[PDB]
């Protein structure tokens, strides 16, 4: 790190408060000249965004276990006015929750300008301070992963804020937290990675225009919080059993809709004591309609269930006038809750006590209660609302369910809004109804939406992203508020979202305005990882040209300043999904500080559990044992890609740690046994929590081998064959159990009463030819498997698990194979206009919220196989040596006449080849390279032809 010379600062009283957006100023004096560059050292908890002088700078910091805090170094010369006075101004969000990739720590900031050895500017006191106007601390929680999703008056905001000229004489003064060092951020550390890009990209097209209406009542509530109020001290599931009440008061009779924009969470929906049996919606929304009588009713909704995290969707609407009032002491909320009955928290990877749904009140309250004044007899259980915790501010419930939708024709004058022309584009104004667009960027897309346009003060702005839609159809991203709203001041003004989201279409919808609106431009500014299209491929064949193109832009999205599972729901470091996405970039981009980052990030999990984070930094407290192993295999990867030897030595450590402990869950039997969340892909494999799952016993012994490479590169060989022992012992042992003679292929798992799996997965079948567990006679059966697959087992559920398939299919030289499913598996998601790679296959019930889904996420670079394999396995390039010292040139036509392509290379430089037939069994191949690096030529079988070599100096 560096010595610093300045404090960590906040305002307000509440040290952590939940949801707020913080602004802070600091002016200095800059000298007349300044030799060597001004630099401006900063970090911040949770995030921030930075001005020097009006300018915006950058964002950050990058993720962080709070013991090891990331700080920013930037350059501002650009941007420093030498001799005159100069000013700082930050916008700190500090979330008060912890999440997926964030611990909760206390608000702050703290920055220095430095420059010739002397600080120019610091941190502390002296610094003013104020909430940023018109956010609202109480807008819904994004995610279970991620933060949350604003809702921003402008009417109260001071956007001038950030200028040098603002005026801050009426804010208060910053208060001083400590210096550099002080709790939670035992010590600051470098940022590990160039900073990310961030570039304004127009959308492609507006998709549609329609007149709508969101329901009278629609709110967001944080049930998890407000059921379990320490639950925001970490980002483990909770359970709670309990209901949400509310007394529904109608003036005249009249039928009243409830909506549950993302269902009911518990066991029903309960009015005056009667349980609604009848409802319609399709899931997980639901709908029940009500035909009441004037007067007061009870509406008991039970919500007894797990909440990993995330807003709850409740909405009401009806022809007739309605009002909603708090059973409980009144405080701003017109909901209560009832509970909590029971609770518990869930980690699983430790034992610990479940929650249970039998306790008396809970049981009797819903018949027992028809009527708010029976409700007297549960007075005790009967709590207020947290405000911060609700919002009747939803955009996502008012997207999910409009009670109107009517399509209009676009008007061309609209089309200037998506152009980057001086003519604004006017939007129409309904006599009754909102005027709802949706704009079409043209592919998935991540980053900070903004626009600039001019309106009536008073005017909603509604912005809500998804990434697909087709044909009157639109996959709503339940469990992700993927929205804000912004409500207008008057006159001309310009907003950019801090908040980064991933999608394809933005419905952006306009509310209250009395005159028509002027949209001057909407758009997003991307942001990912610093990547160039510094590799290529392009073959004969138009459809694997066209899988490529996706699985390259997934690459870009799922890297930010880790690599990460997807650009919309989660942005989550998972560790699995970064192993495949490793080896994506590095034919597709070729960087590697990055994977380096995500590498070193992991054992910073060692104080959790020595079987390590399957996702950090986060909160939540969840291993996946195969999820550690692909870590191994990702070590390893990257020491042989980049010849880091060093690297090698620093990660060793960390690597036999785990391993040690991963051995101790070997019991009697001499298996891996454990209870824990065993899990490989999305399908119906037999992988219990239970016991003895064969997959990642199989995975265990690779990982064990695996970890040779990296102790020899750490000039510690020898500290690895123990492992090599036990490998051989685990391998020996899952041969001689797991394995069935009468079906010749491997089960699935030994559950924990010990009952052997009669379930039979393609997926442990592959693992087990990649593993190298499965040899002679066994190994011959596997290839069989792999080139058909037995109907009756069970299929891979994700391309994830195809890229092990496809690694499979290379070993046993099956090329043809392996571009014959690309085409078909990847073919299906291009026929539904995909930009991208999906996280899942279609017709597998698990992890989405309808089984019709074609998946949930539809962009998830675990899934980026192509990017991979049709540059490796096809084009024909592979490394030959640590840091491509020596590379391998070995062509796989298959049934192509051409291809060519550039792969990257680590020390600097590429490795370019093409090739095409010439003539029957006749190539033509040309190959590009470094004079430094030795390349060894293979022609494919039977083949003959004329290699060109070319060499160029480094
Ligand atoms: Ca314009
Ligand atoms: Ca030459």
């Amino acid at each position: 790190g560096r010595n610093w010379n300045a404090s960590w600062i906040w305002g307000g009283q509440e040290e952590s408060p939940r949801n707020e957006w913080r602004c802070f100023r600091g002016s200095f004096d800059a000298p007349a000249s300044v030799e060597g560059p001004a630099m401006l050292h900063i970090t911040a908890d949770s995030r921030y965004v930075l001005f020097v002088n009006g300018e915006q700078v950058g964002r950050g910091p990058v993720r962080s276990w709070p013991k090891e805090q990331f700080y920013d170094s930037y350059d501002i010369g650009g941007q420093l006015r030498p001799g005159v006075r100069n000013t700082i101004a930050v916008l700190v969000l500090h979330f008060g929750v912890s999440n997926f990739y964030y611990l909760r720590g206390r608000g702050g900031l703290i920055a220095e300008i430095e420059a010739d050895g002397r600080t120019l500017a610091a941190t502390d006191a002296a610094w003013r301070t104020e909430r940023l106007g018109g956010q609202r601390s109480n807008s819904p929680r994004m995610a279970c992963q991620q933060g949350f999703g604003e809702v921003i008056d402008a009417r109260e905001l001071a956007e001038d804020w950030a200028l040098p000229a603002f005026d801050d004489g009426g804010w208060a003064q910053a208060r001083s937290i400590g210096p550099a060092g002080t709790a939670p951020w035992t010590s600051l550390v470098p940022r590990d990675i160039p900073f990310l890009t961030e570039e304004k990209l127009y959308p492609a097209s507006i998709q549609s225009l329609s007149r709508v209406k969101a329901p009278k009542y629609a709110a967001a509530l944080d049930l998890r919080n407000q059921m379990v109020p320490e639950s925001v001290n970490h980002a483990n599931p909770v359970s709670y059993c309990g209901y949400v009440a509310t007394i529904l008061t109608l003036e005249t009779s009249g039928v009243v809709t409830l909506g549950f924009p993302t269902g009911v969470r518990g066991s029903g929906v309960w009015v005056d004591g009667v349980l609604q049996t009848e409802w319609t919606g399709v899931q997980p929304e639901r709908y029940y309609s009500l035909n009441l009588a004037a007067g007061e009713h009870l509406v008991l909704v039970d919500i007894t269930s797990s909440d990993h995290g995330g807003s709850s969707h409740f909405a009401i609407d009806s022809e007739a006038a309605f009002t909603l009032r708090s059973p409980a002491g009144d405080n701003g909320v017109p909901l209560a809750t009832i509970g909590t009955f029971d609770q518990s928290e869930y980690i699983d990877h430790r034992p610990g006590r479940r929650m249970q749904t039998d306790h008396p009140d809970y049981r009797a309250l819903p018949e027992a209660a028809p009527t708010a004044a029976a409700l007297e007899a549960f007075a005790s259980w009967v709590k207020p609302f947290e405000p911060s915790l609700y919002t009747e501010e939803n955009v996502f419930g008012s997207n999910v369910w409009r009670t109107l939708a009517e399509r209009r024709a676009v008007p061309r004058s609209v089309l200037n809004a998506i152009l980057p022309v001086p003519e604004p584009g006017v939007l129409p104004v309904f006599e009754d109804g909102d005027c709802e667009l949706v704009i079409d960027l043209g592919a998935e897309r991540s980053g900070f939406i903004g626009f600039e346009l001019e309106a009536p003060a008073g005017t909603i702005i509604d912005a809500y992203g998804v990434e697909y839609m087709r044909e009157g159809y639109t996959q709503h991203t339940y469990g992700l508020d993927n929205t804000f709203r912004y409500i207008c001041r008057e006159g001309r003004q310009s907003y950019v979202s801090p908040v980064r989201r991933g999608f394809r279409y933005l419905f952006l919808t306009v509310r209250g305005n009395s005159a028509p609106v002027k949209l001057h431009e909407i758009y997003i500014r991307q942001s990912t990882y610093p990547v160039a299209e510094q590799g290529s491929f392009r073959c004969s064949d138009a459809l694997l040209n066209a899988t490529w193109e996706i699985s390259r832009h997934t690459t870009r999205l799922c890297m930010e300043d880790t690599f990460v599972d997807c650009p919309s729901y989660e942005q989550v470091f998972w560790v699995g999904d970064s192993r495949n996405e490793a080896l994506v970039n590095y034919y597709v981009f070729g960087e590697t500080e990055i994977v380096e980052r995500c590498l070193n990030l992991v054992p910073g999990s060692a104080d959790e559990t020595p079987l390590y984070l399957d996702q950090v930094p986060s909160a939540w407290s969840s291993v996946i044992p195969n999820w550690t192993f692909f870590w191994i295999l990702a070590c390893r990867e990257y020491a042989a890609h980049t010849g880091n030897e060093a690297f090698a030595a620093r990660i060793w450590p960390a690597v036999k740690h785990t391993l040690t402990h991963y051995l101790e869950h070997i019991d009697d039997s001499g298996l891996l046994n454990m209870a824990g969340w065993n899990l490989l892909d999305w399908a119906p494999i037999d992988q219990p929590n239970e016991g003895i799952v064969t997959h990642q016993n199989l995975f265990l012994v690779k990982a064990l081998r695996d970890s040779r490479a990296l102790a020899a590169a750490a000039g510690a060989t020898e500290e690895a064959d123990a492992f090599a022992a036990r490998a051989d012992l685990l391998a020996e042992t899952i041969n001689a159990v797991l394995w069935d003679e009468e079906k010749r292929a491997y089960i699935d798992c030994i559950h924990a009463d010990g009952r052997r799996s009669d379930v039979y997965s393609m997926q442990t079948q592959v693992v087990a030819y990649l593993c190298g567990v499965a040899q002679g006679e066994r190994e011959a059966v596997i290839e069989g498997y792999l080139s058909s697959p037995p109907p009756a087992f069970v299929q891979i559920g994700s391309p994830f698990m195809s890229f092990f398939y496809y690694e499979a299919l290379e070993k046993a030289g099956r090329q043809t194979l392996m571009l014959d499913d690309i085409r078909r598996n990847y073919g299906q998601m291009l026929r539904y206009d995909a930009t991208t790679c999906w996280e899942m296959y279609p017709n597998f019930a698990e992890n989405r919220s309808n089984p019709d889904m074609l998946t949930r996420s539809h962009c998830h670079a675990w899934s980026a196989a192509p990017g991979y394999f049709l540059g490796s396995s096809i084009l024909g390039v592979k490394r030959g040596a640590d840091g491509w010292r020596t590379v391998d040139i070995a062509p796989q036509p298959c049934d192509l006449t051409w291809a060519e392509g550039v792969v990257p290379l680590p020390q600097g430089g590429h490795i370019a080849v093409s090739w095409e037939f010439v003539s029957a069994g006749k190539l033509k191949l040309r190959i590009e390279a470094p004079e430094d690096i030795e390349v060894n030529v293979t022609l494919p079988e039977g083949i003959e032809g004329e290699v060109t070599q070319v060499k160029y100096m480094s």
